[PDB]
């Protein structure tokens, strides 16, 4: 399925897609994905939207 990441922050900001078969591994690679740029916040996960959510 294709989950979404939302960014709220200075250091990254912005939407980016992921097509991944399940919400634990979409996880793992946005957490990636904030730690390749800088990204230190705290996470909310929407499983009816199937949506990230990252604020720094």
């Amino acid at each position: 399925m294709q989950y979404k990441l939302i960014l709220n922050g200075k250091t990254l900001k912005g939407e980016t897609t992921t097509e991944a078969v399940d919400a634990a591994t979409a996880e793992k690679v946005f957490k990636q994905y904030a730690n390749d740029n800088g990204v230190d916040g705290e996470w909310t996960y929407k499983d009816a939207t199937k949506t990230f959510t990252v604020t720094e």
